[PDB]
């Protein structure tokens, strides 16, 4: 689709047979979702955005559909505000930014 | 122009009489510019994002030029570690995201 920028541009998303809603973030390097479960090994780290640094578990190769886009990979589960797809997922399923 | 997400899309934008690199950023609802002793009245804010909030003085109808392209409307200013051009501006200067 072409996504106008006029309200949030919001999408469902589909991953671990769950329907969310997330944020396409452009400002977002990394995909980071609201405290949820996912299965598998995870690792500690640390991320940075405006107000300062957040602990976040991080799972590695994690398939998501996005607006019907598939994409596998790291997601990053903590206290972000909103889930965020950011440019590793924005990536995987062609996303550019036009004007 | 089309901008991938390879990498931030950071771009040049001109504000009072300084150039700045600015991220576009579609999970940004407003405009957050790195500290900036602008003229006028402004009015104290705070936004919240990964980390926490920070404390920003609302500046509105600020002419701003982003990529060549001309915009104006309301600009925070504070304590960001980057340049935020937000969805405010972006749909401005007719920017979207495409997938
Ligand atoms: C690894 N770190 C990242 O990927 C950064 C994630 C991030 O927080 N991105 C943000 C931009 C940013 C901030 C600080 C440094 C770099 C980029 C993000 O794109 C925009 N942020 C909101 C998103 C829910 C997080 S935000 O910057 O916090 C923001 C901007 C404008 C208005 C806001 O509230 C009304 C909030």
């Amino acid at each position: 689709p072409q996504i106008t920028l006029w309200k949030r541009p919001l999408v469902t998303i589909r991953i671990g047979g769950q329907l969310k809603e997330a944020l396409l973030d452009t400002g977002a390097d990394d995909t980071v979702l609201e405290e949820m479960n996912l299965p598998g090994k995870w690792k500690p780290k640390m991320i940075g955005g405006i107000g300062g640094f957040i602990k976040v578990r991080q799972y590695d190769q994690i398939p998501i559909e996005i607006c019907g886009h598939k994409a596998i990979g790291t997601v990053l589960v903590g206290p972000t505000p909103v889930n965020i797809i950011g440019r590793n997922l924005l990536t995987q399923i062609g996303c550019t930014l036009n004007f």
